[PDB]
């Protein structure tokens, strides 16, 4: 848990709002989720999304097997009722007696945004924010939230797969790139407000389907695991946005979320969903094969790996700064480092 | 067989638009569907939804395994291309030769309405229309189209299940009615424009969930299988509309569609979907147990069965009038028969 | 397993007699069983039930894959024949050679009582007895031995679930308690002859099925894992006895046994079996959810938890006394500690 | 772990040539295989069978999901191509740049012999050879390579099962021996050229099928896991050879190979395959039951266990000599030790 | 059964010799097979392959559940023994009494050829022969018998699929033909000795794999269901032969056999097997979709359908001639009808 501890300071998606509403017939939850190997429960208490450890203080039953009752989450075993702060406010067996001081469960940051539920396990450094999705509140764009997809691969390896262009000719030859353009350009990369920003111009006139988001690629990557990709498409001259983020469920699993938005929206959502699913099915077996799950020091990079080289370097900086404490981590995350000629 | 020929003259839903778009990665279809034991294929050819028999004129392959190409449907076997009228316009093996006169497949009236695809197999009487859904184009109402649900029961038995309230205390005691209000009123029923119209007032103060659409019930039933139920709810003083229609797939199977609309729409869609699904799960085993599948003459009615009795009577009249021809059928369907004091 | 070693000194049930007879077509076993993570084999050799380690001394094959031949258990691999004392008496490959003195397997106390097979792994303290079942040899009572039921929960958590008053309202609302009677009395508890003894008069006039054993509850709990509950039922004024005992199979699993006896026995055994199975089905998901599997020090008790508080206290004293040896253990188990006004 | 390092110095079979050719539609591989817990990939690169670690040096994808291209193995992820020495010779993303010095993967000695693929993980002692199969290149004999069979048992326990006849009466009574000849002779055993050699004469006139290879048995066992058994059958006066060898896949699993050759070969191959499969099915549950998987020091031998005893002794000597280095190991393996009157 | 009766006069394959030898551990059978909806049993009695109705004369048990005992097939129920002529020669219950005259089962023509077992149900016209396989006894060629493949399609539709070239561009675009050459040539077709003979020159320089049998195509089709295709390949300048034959199992199923032979045989059998299997997997869903299973009179042909038009015409002639009797059928089958300029 040691090398991963710094990840607890970020906001991570754990489920869609849809999944929470479908979990229990009340539409309020509770829903069991797992984040960085922590077993948590999510529920809607009044107007608030809450996240607690999925473990009752009394006899350790799972609260995720319980029931929302107005402004309370009720344990299924002996009916202890927890408020939005994780504090027990009713012990039905002793309704007069004072409630023990220890009758509380851990309560974590939990917020809805973009149709996903986000949890931050450690808020002590008070310097991380929910990742940036550029299409939110853009009335020009129709937004579709896909169903989550689970991979037997880590969030770091998934991020590197999503931002890697040298693999398109070998993994996506029918679908995203010609098999003949295996040589990608080396682009400037900027750190700004805790995001990696970089821009690409993919090759034109490739034998790829019209629904393929191929064009001018503008990445805004909220560290550590979210990618916002704005595509000015060549084929249609219209904006298409991909927002992909991985939930690090445990040491070898990710629950992954894709939200996409498009300016030309008279067509079928399922044209795009089927295409995204095909791309993911092409990536999945190769990424799941990578072993060990966490990239060892012995991996051999080439110059075309600039994006993942720079990604790994920043992650190591954040892990090092975490050991040094709050101010060092804030600096490592939010200090600007500009390579390009743009102004922010 | 013979008993069911008259049903070919009505419009029946065969799939949702969502089902069509999901069937094939192109989002255009084709999709195989079955209606009154006919194997059909639906596809979006240009701006039109087209229904054809699912059987190529060349060597009888299923066109539903083929592909939409431009505004035509291409057979998977030797690539014959069919236009919106079912006529073959390209024989790839014989590009110069004249296309055989009989190179064509049967085409059927096919329209989208309310997010469903409707097919009329026999248009020769030309007096039937797509059923009425009251909530379409009412901006006060949020509309949800559920996924279809399949039952091993006929469309007639499904219709009678949907409009019966005698069964609420026994099939839906927790969910729609109190167990001790089993006695229902007997209301006037009007025939108008091929619809059964009748109005109820279900019992008040019943211990049923708040998401239960219980209140004053106004039915508009487009013969033979569609029900439009407008509820002015007691618990929320808000309009809730249920539109239920059965596809008669064959002699013992229905593919059933529910669309629901609601005025108070700040809550979760899945609160309502979960409730509807629970109601359907309560009905399903009992309706599927009814045998023989078609109601025989030996069933014993009581006065509380008025809706069922009058429905069976009208269906019998429609079946007999169909044998007398187009004009007799038009009168049996569209002549008014008013029982209530309502103006028309 | 250092902290479970004291449990080896008690008698634990490992199967029903029916299970042993059904295991092999001979009706004599062998049957593989597991107790405290020890792999054992049970068989009927002549008139005796025998238990040995399930591991042949020769080449370590499982004797449970072998065959009973009258008064011998024969290994499946090279046919070594073990007698009722675990000693090899025939090496078929060397019929004239003397049998090595090492050719023996560990043999454990094994006795039938009440239709179960009991094993005691360590008889050195010579102060433990098979648990008490009050209905044995009471000719007024019809006895039913249920099939065993397996839970992913420990024997301690199962015992505490069975004797807990406060969960009935939340886990068993339809079946054992009204949801309104959540506040239990705090009763005197006596230690006598290695049993916990306590009485509880459950609430009257509860909307609960008539086959529910609800009434005046008299518990005789043979430590560590057996519960004998005599119910003088309110609804029928007749005696109903529940005898529940958990086999600690390993650190996270129990094989549980229920025997029940009843004075009014003209009804169906399966009326009561189905009721017991419904109660167990209501408990099972919540008990299996408790984590960690062993109750840790951080659990928060309230005054209504008296029974489980006192149970945990006695188990801890037995564990500590086992470290101090035979006499200290005998005193911790068998010394009386009287809280009530009763005489024994 | 440490206990098994000496086994890396021997040649072990990992697949049949048939398995390699079936793995990929090209018939060239690649095929993933596992040997002593190492994940390897085998492919036919030009005229050579090559074994590499199944892990690309770039980003650790499995080369076994890749493709043979010319005389190289191409990774599925970014198309790096590895030559027969494990060196990367093409980085498609950086065609002009120099290939990193560390762009290479470990390669292992790999040869085809007898229709199997053999791998030696550690070649530094350079004193081991591929096991001896007597029937290779004997045109009097028809050879059949069976499909591999997997057992949840170690290669040591499998070897001892194959060379034991004490068990025939109990495991194979219908098939290999009479049940009442359980007493076997004790024969001289010779060590010569890294092989155990010993000769038997099984009992005559036994009620076993004609396809049973029962007769005069001559064993040549190439240490540690290969057995060559030449049978001069009693029933047919014809030579029958069984070659059995176990791949030690990991600490508890074997992938086992049987090749059999016969002089009288006008009958069906499947008469013999069915018989061998029946024998293996009789052994399998008993051998898989042996626990712990590795034989501990507490097993009790009898004089009939001579073959097993001498096998364990030699393995112990090889393990100890390996710790002393290459010369000590060569002597322990290849020094002769003659017990019989046979000339060498 | 009426329109299919003429097919009983031909020899049909029912299993491979391998399948017969694998069916029972004796390697002699019996094996149940089904041909033209007849339930038959195949067994090897001495040197003879025999086929009988799979139904004992005594109490109608299946002989396929029985045992070969030298020159007899023994029923499993009461052990009646049938000789190679289907006559019972032993009634174990009455070993002295005369055997009833009716104690016989129907016996059918049954012969091995090319590694397949062939059955002819009706030999009364004495004019049909086992189909021609050109590669048999050609020492230049290596022969591989594939495992049978089952399709939900009739033998007529399978034959037409195999000899159809207009479908390659749509069903086999990667594998057998360019998608751009959809236009096939019209070739002369000869009837000779009950075979259709015709020759094709497929297009050259197509983007197809090297193991694809593409070249000069010489067909010899033994009516009604066997195709012998000799390919003088363009890519390798070497002979490749495909022998495909369908067993008409019942009215909607075929059990299909592929044997292939090749002159250049230093490569892997599985290169070719995998390619054939890919081709079959491409055909299978489209052919299984064709409905009704038997081609109706309403199918619309084009000039490129010459082969199947001529096939259907000959089949109709054979069906008509069958009604007229033995001499008419012999003439329809064996009279020559020459279109080309070759001499036979
Ligand atoms: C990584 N990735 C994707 O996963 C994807 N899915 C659909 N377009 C996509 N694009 C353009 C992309 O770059
Ligand atoms: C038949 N029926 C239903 O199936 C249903 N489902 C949800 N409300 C429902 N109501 C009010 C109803 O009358
Ligand atoms: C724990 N428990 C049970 O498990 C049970 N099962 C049936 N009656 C029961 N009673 C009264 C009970 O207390
Ligand atoms: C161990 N073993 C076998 O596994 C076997 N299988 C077939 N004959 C066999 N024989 C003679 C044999 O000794
Ligand atoms: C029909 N057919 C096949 O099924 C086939 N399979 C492999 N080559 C093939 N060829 C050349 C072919 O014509
Ligand atoms: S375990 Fe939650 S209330 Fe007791
Ligand atoms: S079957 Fe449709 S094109 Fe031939
Ligand atoms: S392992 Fe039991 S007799 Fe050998
Ligand atoms: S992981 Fe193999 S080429 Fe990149
Ligand atoms: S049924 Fe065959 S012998 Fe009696
Ligand atoms: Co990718
Ligand atoms: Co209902
Ligand atoms: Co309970
Ligand atoms: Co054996
Ligand atoms: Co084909």
């Amino acid at each position: 848990n040691d090398e991963r501890e710094y990840l607890r300071h970020f906001w991570h998606p754990v489920c869609t709002v849809t999944e929470l509403e479908k979990a229990h017939p009340s539409s309020l939850g509770p829903l069991a989720v797992k984040l960085l190997n922590e077993q948590l429960v999510v529920a809607k208490l009044g107007d608030e999304y809450v996240a607690m450890r999925d473990r009752c203080a009394h006899r350790s039953a799972k609260l995720s097997l319980g029931t929302v009752s107005g402004n309370r989450l009720q344990c299924p075993y002996h009916g202890w009722q927890y408020d939005t702060h994780g504090a027990c406010q009713l012990v039905p067996a002793c309704p007069n007696s004072p409630i023990p001081n220890k009758a509380k469960v851990d309560r974590f940051d939990c917020e809805e945004r973009y149709g996903l539920i986000w949890i931050r396990l450690d808020s002590s450094f008070d310097c991380t924010e929910i990742p940036y999705f550029s299409a939110a509140n853009d009335p020009r764009l129709r937004i579709v939230i896909q169903e989550p997809y689970w991979w037997d691969a880590t969030a770091e390896r998934r991020w590197e797969n999503f931002t890697d262009f040298s693999h398109f000719a070998f993994i996506h030859p029918g679908t995203l790139f010609d098999p003949n353009n295996a040589e990608p350009p080396i682009v400037p990369m900027d750190r700004f407000n805790g995001q990696f920003r970089f821009v690409y111009d993919t090759p034109e006139d490739m034998a790829v389907p019209n629904q393929a988001p191929i064009g001018s690629f503008s990445y805004t990557c909220s560290m550590p695991f979210a990618i916002n990709l704005e595509v000015s498409k060549y084929s249609s001259s219209s904006l298409h946005v991909l927002f992909n983020v991985s939930c690090p469920v445990d040491s070898h699993t990710t629950k992954n979320f894709l939200i996409f938005a498009r300016e030309q929206s008279d067509d079928s959502d399922y044209l795009h969903i089927a295409f995204n699913d095909l791309v993911f099915a092409e990536d999945k077996p190769v990424i799941e094969s990578q072993w060990p799950k966490d990239a060892p020091a012995d991996e051999v990079s080439v110059v075309a790996d600039k994006v993942s080289i720079q990604y790994r370097k920043w992650l190591r900086e954040l892990k090092e700064a975490h050991k040094e404490g709050s101010q060092a981590f804030r600096s490592a995350l939010l200090d600007p480092v500009i390579e390009s000629d743009r102004s922010y």
